């Protein structure tokens, strides 16, 4: 069982840390990686039911289980905030263009 899924792809709860750690790093430290610059504020224009504080920053989660550092995002978010507290897993699967719909 997936403990978040994207579409096709399956997310276990580890899959989901390994990830947030990354992109939280990344963010204190002022740096970013890949060509669109990642982690950026997400922004929620789509009015999410995010039980954690506002701003939140969107880094990419990647099926094959490693870790983004450069080159394809692909379709999956994990949104993280300020404190370090998970939002969401998001995804621009089954979505209209670069719109996005929560993991189930
Ligand atoms: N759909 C959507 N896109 C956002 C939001 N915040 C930032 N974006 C980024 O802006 C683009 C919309 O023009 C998206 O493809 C997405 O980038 P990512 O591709 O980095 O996920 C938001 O809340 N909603
Ligand atoms: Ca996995």
């Amino acid at each position: 069982a997936c403990d978040y899924t994207c579409g096709s792809n399956c997310y276990s709860s580890s899959d989901v840390s390994t990830a947030q750690a990354a992109g939280y790093k990344l963010h204190e430290d002022g740096e970013t990686v890949g060509s669109n610059s990642y982690p950026h504020k997400a922004n929620n224009y789509e009015g999410f039911a995010f039980s954690v504080s506002s701003p939140y920053y969107e880094w990419p989660i990647l099926s094959s289980g490693d870790v983004y550092s450069g080159g394809s995002p692909g379709a999956d978010r994990v949104v993280f905030n300020e404190n370090n507290q998970l939002a969401g897993v998001i995804t621009h699967t089954g979505a209209s263009g670069n719109n996005f719909v929560e993991c189930t």
